[PDB]
């Protein structure tokens, strides 16, 4: 078995190897990358996502989200308070303000310490989940707006044609902006490219150990657990590395820098935070190996998780028994 300790692997494809996306994902899996739940891909030196980022300030963040925490430093939830629209140029100025900027620090580890110590005492503002792409249309390799669609993968694998579309999302972050512990919708893969700015630190649980994280989460968030049998689908709970270590939960961590891709694998729980002003782009995707994870994915039916139009068909075809109850939660 390749990568039996489930370490995060880092890949350096050549420009030749960067041509065929599906093939390279299958290669990474042949080396055991999926066992970690997360892999880093450093693009060939010849590759670029676009020529410059000089003209992005007029992108609109229609609903910036203020991430307000409740709990204790290592075990907290966050809720998202909607704020007034602002441009990316306005948001970048805000991120660089004295109130919101990254503090002085020695290195990523020092910054990570300061994050866990201090996050809950602040409410950073996240420009998340903005439909769109920063890849130049002429970028042919690993262009997240030109991937094969999950609907087409389900059709190729299973023969059933379904409605729905699959497009990327932009994320504009600042210091302390936070992504809560989650897997993807329908336990899909994700791919995330850090276009610009300051780093993003990731934490990940190997897929084979995801249920250990779920059991800890039920213990640590007991009211939430009673409310919903899949409450991590709400994407609100945070648990620190120290707490995970105290409770024996297997995990790994890595920092992504600008110019790097990360891939999350089916049922790889992940969480993290941004170091300062940045912009990332991410999208879900599928491979043949995903289908069995899709069929087994938990679902929130309490009404909180509320997701895209396109998840309907995935539930309806892969999980017909659950369909009725899950759709009640959607309506
Ligand atoms: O970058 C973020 O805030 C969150 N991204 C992801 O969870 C992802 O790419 O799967
Ligand atoms: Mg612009
Ligand atoms: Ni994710
Ligand atoms: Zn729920």
């Amino acid at each position: 078995a390749q990568n039996p300790n489930c370490n995060i692997m880092i890949f350096h494809p050549t420009k030749e190897e960067f041509n065929d996306f599906d093939k390279y994902i299958a290669y990474m899996e042949s080396q055991g990358a999926h066992r970690a739940g997360l892999a880093k891909i450093i693009p060939p030196k010849e590759w670029k996502a676009r020529e410059t980022y000089d003209n992005i300030s007029e992108i609109l963040i229609a609903t910036p989200l203020q991430q307000v925490a409740s709990g204790r430093a290592g075990v907290f939830t966050q809720y998202h308070k909607k704020k007034k629209a602002m441009t990316v140029g306005e948001y970048r100025h805000l991120a660089n303000s004295k109130k919101y900027q990254t503090p002085p620090h020695q290195n990523f580890e020092d910054l990570e310490r300061k994050y866990w110590k201090n996050r809950i005492y602040n409410s950073p503002i996240y420009g998340a989940d903005i439909s769109g792409s920063l890849f130049d249309e002429n970028t042919k390799q690993w262009n997240l707006g030109h991937l094969g669609t999950i609907q087409d993968l389900l059709e190729k694998e299973c023969g059933v044609v379904i409605e729905g579309v699959n497009t990327p999302y932009l994320y504009f972050g600042m210091w302390k902006t936070t992504f809560a512990w989650h897997t993807e919708d329908m336990d899909l893969y994700s791919i995330n490219y850090l276009h610009l700015g300051e780093p993003k630190t990731w934490y990940v649980v190997p897929p084979e150990h995801g249920q250990r994280l779920e059991r800890l989460a039920r213990e640590l968030f007991p009211g939430s657990s009673r409310g919903c049998g899949a409450f991590l689908r709400h994407k609100v709970a945070l648990i620190s590395p120290t707490v995970l270590k105290e409770n024996g939960i297997p995990f790994n961590r890595i920092t992504q820098e600008a110019g790097e891709f990360m891939v999350t694998f089916p049922y790889g729980y992940h969480a993290g935070f941004n170091h300062g002003f940045n912009c990332a782009e991410a999208i879900n995707f599928a491979t043949p190996r995903w289908i069995d994870y899709g069929k087994m994915a938990s679902q929130c039916s309490c009404g909180e998780a509320r997701v895209t139009f396109s998840m309907d068909a995935f539930v309806r075809i892969l999980q017909p028994e659950r369909y009725d109850l899950w759709k009640r939660g959607q309506d």
